[PDB]
């Protein structure tokens, strides 16, 4: 509630520069002492994107280096793994992380191929019969199914512990017309988006937390994770007006740094906040007015 008279201030004003300008300047410090060790340059996909020590995800392994960080919403109770698109080098690391940290969903935002230039490995099978092995880790993946949307694509895969025989359904929510350093075509095609994981179960308490990335992990997953995390704090206490949107932005970025990286996919968290509060507070059909509006089929 009070989100919507400051969105409509901020807009009056045009400071949303300012305000996004403000969280950078207040935003939490902390060292990333293991993420510039010299044998982990080539686990990075950026110079200027790494994991703070405090929050970093650890691999079982005895170099336990993958840039990843664990956000961990105490009050809203629901924690999210952001990373980085895996490298040709880190997808048995990434898999290896999913195993251990018991992911049920991966969130991936982005495209393998962006502005001509490889922005994340191609770290699944888009076959079914040429399944993937990560013999570093011990890991095999298949292709299951997958149902392929307008904008995005929902991929059914089996995880193999090979060192157990274990599997597990892992469900892929790959978002496909979401650049990088702009916000979503449209509140409706996004909270579309989000709420598909929701319902998928992927984000259960009963899980491991869900893995969230795009090419550096902090931008589009960034915005993500703060609609996604807003929403939850305003369904828990059913009261939309408690939630302070810059707050809970700078409580995220305690646990990683860069988190939503333009002015613009402030603005838009605010609206898609805003939208889907309607759907929190029991406004059902909204949720079938946004798959209308996305034009999913
Ligand atoms: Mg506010
Ligand atoms: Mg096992
Ligand atoms: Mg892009
Ligand atoms: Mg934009």
């Amino acid at each position: 509630m009070e989100m919507e008279k400051e969105f409509e201030q901020i807009d009056k004003s045009g400071s949303w520069a300012a305000i996004y300008q403000d969280i950078r300047h207040e935003a939490s410090d902390f060292p990333c002492r293991v993420a510039k060790l010299p044998k982990n340059k080539n686990r990075n996909r950026y110079r200027d994107v790494s994991p703070f020590d405090h929050s970093r995800i650890k691999l079982h392994q005895e170099n336990d280096y993958i840039n990843a960080s664990l956000i961990k919403m105490e009050e809203a109770q629901r924690s999210y793994i952001l990373t980085q698109g895996p490298l040709p080098n880190t997808c048995g690391h990434f898999w290896e992380m999913v195993w251990e940290q018991k992911s049920r969903g991966v969130v991936m935002l982005n495209r393998v191929m962006e502005k001509g230039s490889l922005k994340c490995a191609q770290y699944w099978p888009q076959k079914e019969e040429k399944e993937m092995i990560f013999e570093d880790t011990n890991l095999k993946l298949t292709l299951i199914s997958e149902d392929i949307k307008s904008y995005y694509t929902v991929r059914q895969l089996e995880l193999e512990n090979l060192t157990t025989q274990e599997t597990r359904e892992i469900l892929h929510f790959h978002y496909g017309n979401w650049p990088d350093q702009t916000a979503p075509e449209s509140p409706a095609s996004f909270l579309n988006f989000l709420f598909k994981v929701r319902e998928s179960g992927s984000l259960s308490p009963e899980h491991g937390p869900v893995v969230v990335h795009c090419s550096a992990g902090i931008g589009r997953s960034g915005t993500f994770c703060l609609a996604d995390t807003c929403l939850l704090l305003m369904d828990k206490r059913k009261d939309p007006s408690s939630v302070d949107i810059k707050k809970v932005l700078l409580e995220m970025r305690k646990f990683r740094m860069g988190l939503i990286q333009t002015a613009d996919q402030l603005r838009f968290s605010y609206l898609a906040v805003i939208e889907g509060a309607k759907f929190i507070m029991g406004d059902s059909s909204v949720q079938d007015q946004w798959k209308e509006l996305s034009h999913e089929d």
